[PDB]
């Protein structure tokens, strides 16, 4: 059974407490008595490599197999990456891809350097969902159908929600308190 969440965000130097929709999808989350969002301010925030990122998501983030991990663009991939050899209660995916991109700074991370594992992902993690959107300014919807294909998400395809850097988030919520069995 799910114990907490935690927030993995995209790259970038953006404070995890005012970027985009992560500070208000916390503060919604941990409205539910005793409930966990863990969000932090990444090491490596530019490059977001994945030998600094997922020793992170295990010893400080504690990510396990009561953990709902809510990873947004870099943070998606590396949740992804996580999820092939650690048991995870559910994956909620927000701008996913497969690719570098061709862009060097993606491709500084590390996480594109071998196959994916998408069985062991799916072995690992049975619950994944995914939201992505078709007017992505950073994504070709190739590599966000990819994921979706290889992992059998469940799907929230929207058309004007870009690389979801909005400040709010409810469709999130809403997912988020479904994995968690919250009744109406």
């Amino acid at each position: 059974s799910p114990s907490k969440a935690v927030i993995v965000p995209g790259n970038g130097g953006g404070d995890v407490t005012t970027h985009g929709w992560y500070g208000w999808v916390k503060k919604e989350l941990e409205k539910i008595p005793g409930f966990q969002c863990l969000a932090k301010n990444m090491p490596d925030p530019i490059t977001a490599r994945e030998s600094i990122w997922l020793p992170f998501m295990e010893t400080e983030l504690h990510c396990d197999e009561k953990t709902i991990i809510i990873g947004h663009s870099s943070g998606a991939i590396a949740a992804m990456r996580y999820a092939e050899t650690h048991r995870v209660y559910a994956i909620v995916l927000v701008s996913a891809y497969t690719s570098d991109l061709g862009d060097e700074n993606e491709r500084a991370s590390g996480y594109f350097t071998r196959p994916w594992q998408w069985e062991k992902i799916k072995a690992n993690c049975p619950y994944i969902v995914q939201f992505g959107s078709t007017d992505d300014p950073f994504l070709p919807w190739k590599e966000q159908q990819e994921v979706a294909d290889r992992l059998e998400t469940k799907l929230h395809k929207f058309t004007d929600c870009g690389h979801f850097q909005n400040t709010e988030f409810h469709e999130l919520i809403t997912v988020v308190k479904s994995l968690l069995k919250v009744p109406a």
